[PDB]
């Protein structure tokens, strides 16, 4: 599992469950070719997005549908979504966890990169 | 100013100076039109991007060039940029501060909104 | 002002108004002496806590009463308070902004330091 | 495992390894009785701090030795430590994860509470 996305809820103090996540890879014409997508689990985690051989170097975009998450909870959100754009495996492939901590008017995102 | 952008550096504990910022607005045909741009000052703040007349209802995108900021300090950061996308003035005119707190592998963003 | 405290609300996207703040300084016998206190203004800012003469080298503690803030909005938050402890003026006098961004189950804090 | 502490590094984009963590429970005289302690693993996590029967309702303090972590990496830090103070199991015991995302001049902390 070379790429995982984890989403947390700072209002409830819980994983953010059933959050839609879309991943894209930058094409040669600099438009976003869809790559993988899913919804976060009961633990706020989305596994199995890609494979070691498919996850080559390049620029990737992770789009987290924060607006729908807050709307489903009946809370007014600020952002249309939370986008995270990064370059992958530029010094070799590792395991990437892209985490996001969500509030209605603010979010925090980090990368936690480890080696197996 | 109806729209201000403020950028801080969590590694040095200081304003993030000379950070390029580009603002776009979503057009009726769903494309991103360039709206305003500038660089943060010595205080980390970017003022004067727009006017109350020009800053109509719409969906706006603030793109903060975090990568060039870190590269100039010798750091290869994780993110290509930090993008903040939001609906503005849905309930009438407001003043928006878009703040970002930067680390090489993480950032936080928040909105501070006041009613003039 | 050599020491300013700023508190923001990540749920409403606004300054956190009327937040009580207590400052302490570590004495030679390792106890915490009350140094200054106040409440955040309409802008979320607390100015006027100390003077350049009084704000000598030392270890300072800023205690932000986040619990009363959330309780007054009907929310039972996770944290009892947010405490920020730091050495000040180790390399000569500086101006410190201590910022906190509040959610019911999470907070972020940062220091913005400038040289007068 | 009713209580876990997880510490991340926003500069390196990695778990924060070998970070000292001390937990205390508030006594009746309002001083901090030590409760449990440990060091974070290769994954940034500290497990096994207490048991279901020992982790009763009360106010707990988690002290994360952020200063030593940054010093060992040769990086100037702002804070003396990161303290998280909270009330536990006030509506029944769950599983508490206390997470902290560290930068030299800033940190973010959240609670992720789940039920088994
Ligand atoms: O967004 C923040 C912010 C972000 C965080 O992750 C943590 C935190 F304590 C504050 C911010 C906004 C502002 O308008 C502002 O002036 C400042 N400041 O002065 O330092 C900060
Ligand atoms: O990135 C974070 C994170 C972000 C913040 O703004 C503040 C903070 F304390 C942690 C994170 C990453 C993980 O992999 C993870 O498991 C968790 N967790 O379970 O709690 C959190």
């Amino acid at each position: 599992c070379p790429l995982m996305v984890k989403v947390l809820d700072a209002v409830r103090g819980s994983p953010a469950i059933n959050v839609a996540v879309h991943v894209f890879r930058k094409a040669a014409d600099d438009t976003w070719e869809p790559f993988a997508s899913g919804k976060t689990s009961e633990s706020g985690e989305l596994h199995g997005l890609t494979t070691e051989e498919e996850f080559v170097e390049g620029i990737y975009k992770v789009e987290i549908d924060t607006k729908s998450y807050w709307k489903a909870l009946g809370i007014s959100p600020f952002h249309e979504h939370a986008e995270v754009v990064f370059t992958a495996n530029d010094s070799g492939p590792r395991r990437y966890t892209i985490a996001a901590l969500l509030s209605p008017y603010s979010y925090s995102t980090t990368a936690v990169i480890t080696n197996p």
